């Protein structure tokens, strides 16, 4: 029951770029934003201690890290002894840097860093107040052909509505995804059909991040876009993929209404 | 294809098995509640269009069954695919079925998303006992922990930890949780109490049992006037349980998240 680097289990992030026909010259840049509710070790004295983690992953890395593998990694750590929390941050950038094969950020937060801080939403317009009928629920990425055929507009949207299942263990994704770009201005209801169309279908988190952009970057060809979702945990970790044209990480990092 | 609406899958477990092994009758030592809160709940309109929502529920503790959490989760799970011709449905039936599934009336608030904008994380009351100068090397559960922990003047205290942690029964995985203290009578040792709490670590619990047991074993050991166990533990699977059970009080004031829910 003690500490066990070798349990995390990565995933290269080729798999699905390959599928999206993106070259290693990748149309974005950005981080996969990690937050760790259930982190907690023992101090050197045996005595237990929490935090939260606050983690982030390159997106330039050649791997992801596969969430479950991650959530039983840090159950190695409940049960062991570290000499101080340092100790404990200094482990973990170790660890997920190697695995992920880029430099990981890593903050060990205390609890009470989070008393009294505010639930969030998304900026700019919700999408999802339509009056529209879904006839089927396949992916279909071609519900966004012809999607972007108004005025140069520079804006900001987000839907709560995203869900998709989860690649290899088939439970429910729940996401919300803010979409801000330059460039002809979107059909709304063309969005958020296209975004309905992921609720079967399978997924991890940041291959879809990946899709939308794409998707969006093919059909929609805006100037400059940024996708950035925020999906509720699973096991007690939860990941929010940022994908951007021109920003290598969000502003803003804080947690919404389902997470 | 998706399952759907499956109120079969609601699978009760009778309070009382436990509470044999507590030793207690059919009149109960205390009263309360337990709160959960239902972070993944969606549903389709009638229309197709997925909607999403927080719950809230709050099950009496005299109800004759609680709710088994996985199935609890697989039963949401049901209605993901499922079409509702209005939230108001949606919620009287959450209602009808877990009511009929614990056995009493129970309180389903189904709430948008907008509602929680602005919402705070929250601590608990009184003071944290955690920041002790204490070795700890045996995580086995010892009740007796508790034998002459109350000595002290007569007071009015609220205590709280954020280190209560267990193993959860039927999936084995680790259970964690904050909880909060409240009593009159004799003044309690925070390094007993705080031993106490941490020998819950590598043990086999339902959220509600242990607050349960903590309530039972200080009422035995310290026997104060008035008590009241609280305790807040982090979501499996979407949800989330808050059992309150109290000498007293009837419910906490409110259901705020804390920190790692
Ligand atoms: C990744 O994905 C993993 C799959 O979960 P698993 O290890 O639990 O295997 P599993 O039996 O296949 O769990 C499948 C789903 O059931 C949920 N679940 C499991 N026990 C539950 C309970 N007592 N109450 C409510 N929901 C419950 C899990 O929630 P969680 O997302 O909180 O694990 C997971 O979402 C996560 O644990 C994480 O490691
Ligand atoms: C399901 N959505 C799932 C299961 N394991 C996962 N790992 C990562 N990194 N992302 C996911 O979305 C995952
Ligand atoms: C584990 N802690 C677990 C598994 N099923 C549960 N159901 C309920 N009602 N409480 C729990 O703590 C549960």
């Amino acid at each position: 029951n003690q500490y066990d680097p070798s349990l995390l289990q990565p995933v290269p992030r080729s798999l699905n770029r390959n599928d999206l026909h993106l070259s290693a010259t990748l149309p974005f840049q950005g981080c996969d934003i990690w937050t760790l509710y259930e982190l907690s070790w023992l101090n050197q004295k045996g005595l237990p201690q929490v935090a939260i983690g606050e983690v982030s992953i390159p997106a330039t890395s050649a791997n992801l890290i596969e969430s479950k593998s991650f959530k039983l990694y840090l159950n190695s750590y409940n049960q062991t002894r570290f000499a101080s929390w340092d100790e404990v941050q200094t482990r973990l950038v170790h660890d997920l840097s190697a695995c992920a094969g880029e430099t990981v950020t890593v903050n060990v937060k205390s609890l009470n860093e989070y008393t009294a801080e505010p639930i969030v939403t998304m900026q700019g317009e919700c999408i999802d107040d339509q009056d529209i009928e879904i006839a089927n629920y396949e992916f279909d990425d071609a519900l966004l052909q012809g999607a972007a055929q108004g005025e140069e507009v520079s804006e900001v949207l987000h839907s709560h509505l995203l869900k998709s299942n989860c690649l290899i263990t088939n439970q429910p994704d729940w996401g919300s995804v803010e979409i801000a770009y330059h460039g002809a201005k979107m059909n709304r209801e063309a969005l958020l059909r296209y975004l309905v169309s992921f609720r079967e279908h399978n997924e991890f988190h940041e291959q879809c991040v990946e899709r939308i952009f794409t998707d969006i970057m093919r059909y929609c060809q805006p100037q400059s876009l940024t996708v950035y979702a925020r999906y509720t945990r699973l096991g007690g970790l939860d990941i929010n993929p940022f994908r951007s044209s021109h920003q290598s990480a969000p502003n803003h990092n804080q947690r919404m209404a389902r997470q």
